[PDB]
């Protein structure tokens, strides 16, 4: 089964997805001086006040929160986007070390982390039609640097105990995701795929360029998760990132200059 480890990392999926070779894929390193601002981008519009936060999971790769997405409650439009895009999950990539842990890089930098809050074009019916059409998603990556504590991150953290190993799922509802956002919301976007298999060239990427700050001892917890099942030899869940991919002619649109 494919993972983040020397035998079945990034460098093996290939061989069980071959589109790991493809034209749009994801993540990528954002070349600031090469990204072109486009005036026409309009601004990101993001409605998050009636979202209704689900369950917290280990799926043995990261954790996910999920949403309740049978409606439109918590919502992304505007910005390059057509159509509406309905929240479904959020989801983490972290490091061994706080050097590294994104899977997005600005310029060569990379973060402590990264943060993705996916969502699925109405248009499609469900999340499972969206992932088959080059515009079916929607991804707002949000990066996290070491330095002061963020509050809003706090209720997930005291969660991860509860969800240490593999299959491990713990209800997590009234959870507030506009605790989690930066107070800019300029960004860069470009075509793109999903960051694990199967790796599907369905998302349209929107990355802030406004990074959120989170304490030590808030990513140390993310660093005590396991990949493994309960009852199995102890591998901690770090470095659960891919690789930026070659861009391949694709163009990197800024909504600001
Ligand atoms: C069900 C679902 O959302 N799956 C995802 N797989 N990878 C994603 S990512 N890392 O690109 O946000 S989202
Ligand atoms: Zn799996
Ligand atoms: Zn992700």
């Amino acid at each position: 089964h494919w993972g983040y480890g020397k035998h079945n990392g990034p460098e093996h999926w290939h061989k069980d997805f071959p589109i790991a070779k493809g034209e749009r894929q994801s993540p990528v390193d954002i070349d600031t001086h090469t990204a072109k601002y486009d005036p026409s981008l309009k601004p990101l519009s993001v409605s998050y006040d009636q979202a209704t936060s689900l369950r917290i999971l280990n799926n043995g790769h990261a954790f996910n929160v999920e949403f309740d997405d049978s409606q439109d409650k918590a919502v992304l439009k505007g910005g390059p986007l057509d159509g509406t895009y309905r929240l479904i999950q959020f989801n983490f990539h972290w490091g061994s070390l706080d050097g590294q842990g994104s899977e997005h890089t600005v310029d060569k930098k990379k973060y402590a982390a990264e943060l993705h809050l996916v969502h699925w074009n109405t248009k499609y019916g469900d999340f499972g039609k969206a992932v088959q059409q080059p515009d079916g998603l929607a991804v707002l990556g949000i990066f996290l640097k070491v330095g002061s504590a963020k509050p809003g991150l706090q209720k997930v953290v005291d969660v991860l105990d509860s969800i240490k190993t593999k299959g491990k799922s713990a209800d997590f509802t009234n959870f507030d995701p506009r605790g989690l956002l930066p107070e800019s919301l300029d960004y860069w976007t470009y075509p793109g795929s999903l960051t694990t298999p199967p790796l599907l060239e369905c998302v349209t990427w929107i990355v802030l360029k406004e990074p959120i700050s989170v304490s030590s001892e808030q990513v140390l917890k993310f660093r005590k998760l396991n990949f493994n099942g309960e009852g199995e030899p102890e591998e901690l869940m770090v470095d659960n990132w891919r690789p930026a991919q070659p861009l391949k002619n694709r163009q990197i649109k800024a909504s600001f200059k």
